[PDB]
């Protein structure tokens, strides 16, 4: 079996504008210094321009080296953006405008076309810095009909889940030629939100050995699916790992749909580590078991608690949840049964 | 202090094109054979014209005489269809163009303003007919974004219910120059679907006394949320009972939102009566301590079971779950109180 | 979807020595009489001579046509006994014996073959009466070391299935020509006593397609085992079905392995059905829904009831749980999907 | 009530060739640097000579003496091994050989012999050192046969209680002799593995008062039994007490047969202390209102924790878990009867 | 084993002053009229009087002949309101002061003397009807101070323990001479309300073999007590069955206090059988393997439902749930053990 | 939203005769030694003498100051000894009378007035101090009654209710005056025991703005009460919080009532911090979520534990719970709403 790489945490929700949270290097002097080793790093054209990256090895090496310097190494790189770009249902394109460059809003097909040159310069980047696994979304078509009021007609989810593997399928070739996992996280409001989805892909994309699994047990609590049964029936295909807690506590009022509540009143919300309902010693146990080679990545969100000490003690909870790993004679087997 | 009434059947799951599902007297004979005493209609062209109720006493006194002669009332009138089509978002135009007249499919406006009429019509033909209950939905605006991802921005659902009240009060004055209780059924798809929304939709609309609950605890189950405390919190407001049967079994590859699966294959799913999760002994107890003055009316959906096997054994299932139900000495009390 | 058969009877823990349970035909009225419409038989001489049903297509179609006439069908064919003695660990030998004719005792080389010879003119008798499956137990080899203490050497479980497919892959031949599925229980004291060693089973064959399954499912709540999930996995191989109930009620005092105690007094025991743990009505919904095209057959047992009231009231409950069951716009739908 | 004294380790599942795991001394020199104050002693011959033990006061007093200067208490001595050999069915013969002396290998009445004269000198050597319990195994006839099927016989069962109360009545007169209470250990693939056995046991020993129990939680949890109950039945019998961890998960495919699965996959399996199911809140809680007068000794066993780590934090656990314990006005009672 | 004996019915519920709920002779026509075979009587003047039935046997004789030509047999005599008188607390007095005659209303000691006469006439009676168990309560000294709060000082306990030992011994006396079990019920209220209770009462009587329970599941539930492991540790002391149902559902507002609360809104009530947590599966089986000879009694109380539907319901739900009941080879023996 | 203040200790359980439990000042420094930042002061005479405190603000500025010169700061005043004798019931007038000064055993009528006086000078002490709350109980006139066995008269309770009401309302208005909030902790042995009796004394004082909750959850633990929905529903009238654990744990021999046990055998009794039920991370949470402006005193009691651990460890735990906390454009929300 395999120790689990850790303690990571990923930058996303901490970039901010003022220091420590600007730069790179900042950032990764900052999480060096409460305890981690590794960083998930999401690609914004300030902190990580893809684009550089892809075209030449030194500025990769730049990067890997200067990180090294303070004791920090990038576990993968993130385009959960980017990856939601590829595939948008109308009723959400201006939302996500917010999330593509200024002079690609109001464009959509300029703005599917841009998201999907940033994911194969995200496969040719992580060749270079020597990455095995990349995150990002899946992206949604079919998310307004998740429930079947009004009902769905006829070939409706079947053209989704078409031409979701029609626009994945290229870029999955380009992880292939660079021997680089591609990782979603199953999320709702993508089309890949739970594993029935995610087998419906595999089969679009004709079982392509790059389609993996980001498993992050928060989003299952959330919508009250057995997240430990998950790891018994999808472990071949996990390859990547965020540490991330939540609770589920419905009422007479509320349940998994929320009622358009806020993170603080919603039944089923995240918490920081410890203080919601995930079994994190079943989940380490079961990852450490099915011989698991990846990093534990926290991406910290809380309805109550202060980000600063969420930060802190994350680094301390999955150092603790890591686990340390450790003829025949035929005549004899043969006498002690019938034989 | 009241015995339920029933049994009763809603017929819209029913409605066919041979006998004996065609009509209201062949429907009406049909519940009748098999224990029924009322029924809930639809309002269909076909079954029930609202126009000509709502300007004829006759024509409804001429349908409930005819009816009474095979022992059959009209418990209420259902406009599920059109309380639908009053707030109806874009992403759905042509999903539910099939349930409108012809000629108003491709006009949204003129959509809209046929479904407000009909809603008006049918708390004068209520009124006709002696009904003191009516059945609607509320219709969604914001339903697309259940799920705050993409984040919402601010404003956006108070800006929706403000919108929802401003539609629903002119037809809620109009049920109460009738004197007929409006009762919407908390579902998906719909703005109203958990207590949440209704206690926000009754402030937008000044505690509006008209706006009332059609409590059907199948769709509670099929979200994970305490049906039985729904009925503690807002037996106040509970006017319409529908009997129906559902369960809801997490797996671990799919939950609540289903993986765009059938009803055949999702973990929550409905079930004929008895064959689901429901406990109904305690809802029609809880129903009984609080004085519900209504109708218990099945409203029958499987993923198994025939519907000839289904519709029969309803009846007797209702039955057996209604209950029959059945000064001051002061010196006395001051001396064991030891004054 | 299809609608199960039944009910039918199991006649092994019934047949006796007076009458009407003495000869076939007198099991046969009487079952008729109780309600049931089919009936297991086991293949002892006294009822039911495997040597000359094998040999002549006539003996098979006379008890047939007998059977016939008062209402009753032969389900399977039963060879428990016959199939236990196919693999016998030397610590059982005397135990067994009353199993084998009186001439073949003390010798357990001919008791084997003479086992392997049964079980191979059932598959011709099954072929001359109509049947699809058969039932029969597999036998053990390693059952004495279940639990690792003694630690077991390398290999040791490895050779006892290496074993048994060498010993079971003729016979399961001889089932493929004549066209019948042979149907395993899985059953304390059997090699094949759950759900992986199955699996295990099956790849010692050569994943051989007539190696199939009886389902029971009292035998899984009796070593604290999820039945209905195992349903969920196995279905495809499940051809076979037992309705049994059972309950498991550990104390202080006792657990899973009993403590050498009578059936009365251990905490995991079988009862009359109804009076159990298992929940039917998800047995049922589970067995509907994958398809299941075979009989549910009544094996009674009971620590407490008497057997003429157990026998009496299976095939009412068993009716009760049997349920009865029942183009594409690509342009609108790539409007809808805004494609 | 009493505070139940520890930590305290089992050394038998870390016994091994390389230095410290190679002889007693080294052992309790590294028992005391991870912070644990008494051991448990597996009387293997070549770690702890029984026979030398039974005969010579001085061999004991040189061997607490120096395990004293460590720090070091001897909680009790250890005869699984030898009273697991007292009674063995032939289907286990060849099995069980590899615990024996290589002289005893294929002899099975020899090995026996051998066997009831190790837990005789076990006794002696247990009064010379002052232990008040001893832990032990039971030995198995009748577990080949623990499934009625096929059925049992008539007297198979009550046949194989008769000989092993009259195989270890002797063995109990003589630790009354020397005072020393034999404590079982209700275990898998013997004839005492719950309760109710004991209970059976007991009556054929005649009500012996020297028959007790060694409470073991985890292997209660693996066959799905209220370890918490038993706890409020049997207080009375219990001697000594393992702090051990188990989790029981069943799937769709196993149960608590295991299929013939190894450890790893079994869905009953063992664990690192705070990584099961056992509520060891609850069982100290009950052991100290029920005044226990023992040693909470940890035996260690994962499917998948380092043997060092595991080892490590035993201690601290075993720690945070022990709890530290603390006329009549007739008419006043008669007026408040009424 | 024994088989259970029923149904009967407790005629305390439903006495009044009108026909047929008047006299003895008219009540035992209604519960033979509903299906019941036996019948639990009150011991109240206007129903059966002690005083003479004490005293001769003829008029128990005329009792018995004239109930047994309707179908009904007593199954044992109730000295509930009396047993309570035995021991008062002061602060009780007057509100149990309407049970007993006007002209004790006034003296307690009068009273007190009036009960234990009354006990002892009801132990000769019993015998003369045949009867070999009898009903009652044990009254409270302590009740007031079941909270620790104020401190119970020392030796009170102990002494109210005494006084129960001194009063009830007598009685238990003369029901030995007789040959008549004493049944008590653990009842709230009443210093006998649990077994640790009981065992106290048992050590202050010297363990008089006539100290027996009336086992009644209802009052354990409703205190949240595992009224199932009950059976399993005094199954030899229960010689009376009290068959009640009742449910308790704690709130965010009331536990098993109730807070004063009527019995419709307690969160623990009793219900109509069927309608609350009871499993009498459960409590039926264990106690027909305990061998118990007694008769299963239905004592009818609902929050809800109407009296009648209740006593009609009784008899068919005690008739579902009873159960009817069914050398050494040493040398072999040795082989198998390997001697 | 508001960072929950603490770690704080109540000294009622821990003041004895020798240093440091002697006096206010040792006691002080004792638990300012141990880790805690507050105290909450009995008003015991011998330490706090209300009357120069309610007379002189210097007085309560002295304790203020050298208090503060350790580190430690006065939290709230508890009068629970004086609140109980508001309101007592004759039964447990002589058990109660070793909590008054010694001339005033004996005098009922002078025992309820003098705590009267306590109460009324504990808020003029409160206003002095600075403080916002005061914490004490309510008494007792129906405990006695508190199961409806003997039948409660007609009019006893509301009766009850109406005298605590019109003892209670003089004093609230004196907590009016000086601005102080006045907690009831809800306790077996007193009329406000649960959430129910709570809402009819607040219906009986008018509504009044100064009767609040100190919020235990062990005492709901203790009578099988959901201590997390009390939270819920009350958490506008919680103004204190005690910090104290507790366990129930049913059995067959005895339940809520406990059987006269003492406090190590009864099912139901207070463990020390983390040794119990009271899942304090959700209490918390809900505290922290529903703006709670108090503070987390400690309530220590164990069956086992000795009292210096308990105390040691108390002010970790309680660190490790608490929580720190850290336009718009309409067209565009109309865009997305299509209208
Ligand atoms: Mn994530
Ligand atoms: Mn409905
Ligand atoms: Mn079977
Ligand atoms: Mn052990
Ligand atoms: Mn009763
Ligand atoms: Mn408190």
């Amino acid at each position: 079996m395999k120790t689990i790489k850790g303690p990571a945490i990923f930058l996303a929700q901490f970039v901010g504008d003022k220091a420590p949270f600007d730069t790179l290097d900042n950032l990764g002097q900052w999480a060096a210094s409460l305890g981690y080793k590794g960083i998930q790093v999401p690609t914004d054209p300030k902190l990580f321009d893809l684009e550089k990256a892809a075209a030449s090895k030194a500025y990769c090496d730049d990067i890997k080296g200067r990180l090294a310097e303070t004791g920090i190494e990038i576990t993968e790189l993130s385009t959960h953006i980017q990856g939601q770009l590829v595939s948008v249902h109308p009723a959400y394109d201006e939302m996500f405008d917010g999330f593509a460059p200024a002079e690609l809003r109001g464009r959509p097909q300029a703005r599917q076309e841009w998201a999907v040159n940033q994911l194969k310069c995200a496969a040719k980047a992580s060749q270079h810095l020597g990455l095995k696994s990349h995150a990002s979304f899946s992206g949604a078509l079919a998310w307004p009909f998740i429930y079947p009021w009004p009902q769905r007609p006829a070939g409706l989810v079947e053209m989704a889940f078409a031409e979701l593997g029609k626009r994945w399928t290229p870029i999955l070739d380009t992880f292939e030629e660079n021997g680089v996992d591609l990782c979603y996280e199953l999320h709702p409001g993508e089309d890949l939100h739970d594993g029935i989805t995610f087998e419906r892909f595999l089969e679009a994309t004709g079982n392509h050995s790059r389609a993996n699994i980001l498993y992050d047990p928060s989003h299952f609590v959330l919508q009250a699916m057995d997240y430990l049964d998950f790891i018994d029936i999808y472990h071949e295909r996990i390859r990547a790992f965020h540490v991330k807690d939540a609770e589920f506590n419905p009422t007479g009022r509320s349940g998994v749909y929320g009622g358009y509540q806020g993170w603080v009143d919603r039944p089923g919300r995240f918490r920081s580590l410890g203080d919601g309902h995930v079994d994190f010693g079943a989940v380490f146990s079961k990852l450490t078991q099915y011989d698991f080679e990846g990093w534990a990545v926290l991406e910290w969100e809380c309805a109550l608690k202060h980000p600063e000490d969420g930060a802190r003690e994350g680094a301390g909870f999955i150092e603790n949840h890591i686990i340390r790993v450790t003829g025949t004679d035929d005549a004899a087997n043969r006498r002690l049964l019938g034989l």
